[PDB]
């Protein structure tokens, strides 16, 4: 149609099934817009938590003549969520691992039709991966991707009538990304691993033993599985 994605969020909409999109903290409603424009799902929901983003997203789909096709909500994660909804797809982009994880757990009521989630998480997506697992979700696919230098993971998970136990390593670093460790993997993880030593060049071994212990027991996973 008219808008153009970045590569992140255009990766994210390969994986959106037919039907409705619910995009959580939406890019101004440009994913939903996108999904119709390119007749990926034929309606939309965009949540927004304040009052900017929502009338951003309100103006953008005004401007795109997508007003009967896309209902932008204000309010706090999966609470945009209504009764009569009929989700074929909730999209959550553009946050950390831990925001995401709490917006599935508070929101759980919510995902009683079993929706397609798309996850695309920025950072720590550990946290993300066991709220799924506490949730009946299943991780079906990953990718993991670099952009402007920054890499990003998308997770995308559907219904099990029976919950599916992922290992330590599984939980931190995907199910599927450990079995096809590509080149933004090791990058990410060569990078955590510099991190990692770095707050070490920073924290007394005399006054820092709990957090240096957190600290040198990741670095040894991380050496493990690189
Ligand atoms: C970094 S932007 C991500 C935008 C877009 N989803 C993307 O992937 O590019 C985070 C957006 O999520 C919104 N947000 C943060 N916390 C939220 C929450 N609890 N519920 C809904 N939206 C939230 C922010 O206000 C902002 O609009």
């Amino acid at each position: 149609g008219m808008i153009s994605l970045n590569n992140r969020l255009t990766t994210v909409s390969r994986f959106l099934k037919q039907g409705t999109i619910a995009d959580i903290g939406s890019d101004h409603a440009y994913l939903p817009i996108y999904a119709i424009q390119n007749h990926l799902c034929e309606c939309g929901i965009a949540g927004e938590v304040i009052q900017g983003p929502f009338q951003a997203a309100v103006k953008n789909v005004a401007a795109n003549q997508l007003v009967d096709r896309i209902d932008v909500r204000l309010g706090d994660g999966l609470s945009v969520i209504q009764p009569e909804d009929v989700i074929d797809n909730i999209t959550i982009c553009g946050m950390g691992g831990p925001l995401i994880a709490k917006i599935l757990k508070d929101g759980q009521d919510k995902l009683s039709q079993h929706p397609r989630l798309i996850l695309q998480s920025n950072i720590q997506t550990e946290n993300l991966r066991q709220t799924l697992q506490q949730l009946n979700y299943e991780i079906i696919d990953e990718i993991i991707m670099e952009e402007k230098g920054h890499i990003y993971e998308i997770v995308v998970a559907e219904y099990s009538t029976e919950l599916i136990e992922l290992s330590s390593d599984e939980l931190k670093f995907g199910p599927k990304l450990l079995n096809n460790k590509n080149e933004y993997f090791i990058k990410k993880w060569q990078r955590e691993l510099e991190a990692l030593y770095h707050i070490k060049s920073k924290l007394n071994t005399e006054q820092h033993h709990q957090r240096l212990a957190q600290i040198n027991d990741e670095i040894a996973v991380i050496e493990r599985v690189l």
